[PDB]
């Protein structure tokens, strides 16, 4: 049916603000894999992954804890491979987005011909060149696009990487916080985005629609979602390292995946960037949390229209 | 002209929690006549509904408070047809959405060909034998369709109920937190509804625009619109029993109003769910009520783009 | 390339509560010129113009401060049109709307076939006769409209006033707070707007597009905008003397400029009602000039989907 596999990584160093590693935790303790379950789910829980600590991890010019990073993403993306291989739905529950790097390209090494949706207010394809910051959050995207392989240094920890999809392979919802470098690497690989720009003009429904004809036009192939908790206006998930104002609504967040969810695609999801610690207050937390499950279970056929299990009442 | 005739009712037992029997004082004293005075309206207020306490109202199976609510209803439903009979809109200002089934039946003995609009986070349309809570206020639908009629017990004190709308004559707004068996009864007398996801799918002007298409598309019948404040997000309409969020917003609650307004056919309003007890904070009482209070001008006349009495400035 | 002039007009004698007169002070230690400048932005600052003291200027009728208001507004027409003369789009920081008077009629003696959009929740059209307040902030337009020219008595101050503009020259954007008789005009002398009704119904993207294309139409003439800070949402800008509920949203008011400036014909720019005294605690304060500031960036070529300077990253 809809089998899904939870994957817990709680991992942070891919940025400086160290609270991510409990996202797993507080997610879990939310009721989440209860939840599911109480749909037509079939679900399988994986465990938190162990990270080890990698002591000794200097800085590769500005790029921080990059052997930390690299390990922890080398370790899920074989993870991820495993569930994929037991004909489950990859659930990623995360820290940082700097994940995303191990998470999709096991879920390639499966499904090689997946597309990807990135729901997020930052496009985390800066390169270890053009990032100003040096936090791998940041810079997933650029370790996984083939077509800047060649214009990106090895970094220690990476070596295992192979670069599994190609601009037109990837969409982006929400942007409205984009490097110039960043920028430039968009117009240039023609990558196809939806700022918040496009989101006002359009609508979220012709949004959808548009991602959606882009992605699948041709073959229908696996999906893969990317959902930076971020991505949300912070009137909604507050408790998150990098927010930025004028957000996508809680509304056009379930609407986002509940059209996901439609498709009968998905194949991988990844709910990033939740850290409990920097909600101002214990409510700021509960919201955030409480919004990540609520977008997770649309993911998984929660409809607001409401449900019905196959029988007469 | 724009006649009215505004009939409280001061009633709670459709559910648990009592603060909605202030409702119609909250919102008198909030100014309602004055205001509507203020526009083209001739206001006539009937007074508040006096609500015999039904002392023996033991549960029907699961049913609470089944005898005082079902005289409740009866006594408004032929208040109701009294004021419609003197040639004006009914105005019901309430508690519980379980006085429906009293506005709606007696509006009808008047008006039979009536079509109906009902804005709410939720569909009350749980049967006595679909209910899990048992509370009335998430049934009043129920008790109203035909279709259904034969497929209800008799519930003590709603032996004077007769089935006076057909699923063809209702549209829903708002949805977001229906029950399995409240779904099943949707999809099954294709029952026509716009959920929080078509709202956002669509936008709130399409929306208006194909619900009045479809109840007005043959004849021109006149309109009854219940109006739960609970279909607003709770960031508006915070003093109220069954909350939910990702709600219609405050400006889309203004548009539906003024749209039914601008059709001419506005024949009966209900002003349900308004509990000031609820209110966290004496704001989030006078946020709720000013709401409630500013969507129900709308409904007769008041339009953000301004107004104007026949005359040269 | 994207040359801009800054007027700082610190006066509020356009309406009772005062502190708008520090608009300016709080904007420019905001960041203001500093984040300008960060863009393609050639940035030149005329300073903050020094409204005397005009200690005798009793009310005419009811109008209040006209000879005060009539100065600084004919103080403020010239050095617009100085700025304009330097070939460089004349940016207005200032306090109480009623300097729109001077804003526009000054750009007009440079740039007389000007186009205005004005973001208000208000339509700031009431004439000495119609207005019931007779706060000035609510009657610049009245003063520059040709249509009226002649039906407008002379306000002691105003003698310096000519009518720079015609009906079929403006368009209104977020009216949700209208008088009667403001209304009245708006019918008669068939101006464009588009209340939060339409907003609602069409979208921002249908209604900027609308906007232009009624502006654009014909020739291609240079853009005045008239941004009243409560024309978003008092959720965003709260620190403002005349807020209304039901606004325009954050997103909403950076889609609105970032059209403008795409144009390529900004020619003027009002940033008014920014009161930071008004604000109930110091971050609505800091909430509203942030808002404010941003809103002007986005007029200047900062773009949520991000921007890039000519080179090769
Ligand atoms: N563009 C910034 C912020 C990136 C934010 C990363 B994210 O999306 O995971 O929060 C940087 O490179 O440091
Ligand atoms: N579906 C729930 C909640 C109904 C809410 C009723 B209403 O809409 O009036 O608030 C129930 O049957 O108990
Ligand atoms: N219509 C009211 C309020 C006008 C508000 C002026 B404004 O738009 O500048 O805030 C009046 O004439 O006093
Ligand atoms: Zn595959
Ligand atoms: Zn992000
Ligand atoms: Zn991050
Ligand atoms: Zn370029
Ligand atoms: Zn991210
Ligand atoms: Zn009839
Ligand atoms: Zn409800
Ligand atoms: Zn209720
Ligand atoms: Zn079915
Ligand atoms: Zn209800
Ligand atoms: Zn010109
Ligand atoms: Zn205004
Ligand atoms: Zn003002
Ligand atoms: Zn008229
Ligand atoms: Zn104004």
């Amino acid at each position: 049916s809809r089998t899904i596999g939870i994957i817990g990584a709680p991992f942070s160093k891919g940025q400086p603000r160290g609270g991510v590693e409990e996202g797993p935790t507080v997610l879990r303790k939310a009721g989440l894999l209860e939840k599911l379950k109480e749909q037509e789910c079939d679900v399988k829980d994986y465990g938190d992954l162990p990270f080890a600590d990698i002591p000794n991890d200097s800085p590769f010019q500005i790029v921080k804890n990059p052997r930390s990073v690299g390990k922890a993403s080398e370790q899920l993306a074989g993870k991820v491979a495993e569930v994929k291989k037991n004909g489950r739905i990859s659930l990623v529950l995360g820290g940082d987005h700097s994940l995303a790097i191990g998470s999709i390209s096991g879920h390639a090494r499966v499904h090689p011909d997946l597309g990807v949706i990135w729901v997020d207010a930052h496009t985390d394809i800066n390169t270890p060149l053009t990032t100003t910051s040096g936090n791998l959050h940041g810079q997933p995207v650029s370790f996984l696009l083939k077509e800047l392989k060649g214009k990106i240094p090895d970094v220690p920890g990476f070596s295992w990487v192979t670069p599994c999809i190609s601009a037109k392979d990837i969409v982006y919802i929400g942007l409205r916080d984009v490097d110039p470098g960043e920028h430039y690497i968009l117009k240039t690989l023609g990558i196809k985005y939806f700022s918040m720009t496009e989101v006002d003009r359009l609508g979220i429904g012709k949004v959808m629609e548009e991602t959606l004809s882009y992605l699948l036009g041709r073959k229908k192939r696996p999906i893969h979602l990317s959902f930076d908790v971020d991505g949300l206006d912070p009137s909604f998930t507050p408790a998150t390292g990098t927010p930025v104002v004028g957000g996508l609504t809680y509304r056009e967040g379930l609407y986002i995946t509940e059209e996901i969810y439609k498709t009968g695609l998905l194949s991988g999801l990844d709910i990033m960037e939740v850290n409990p610690s920097l909600g101002k207050t214990p409510e700021e937390v509960t919201r955030t949390v409480n919004t990540a499950v609520a977008i997770t279970l649309a993911c998984f056929g929660l409809a607001r229209e409401g449900n019905h299990k196959p029988i007469d009442y």
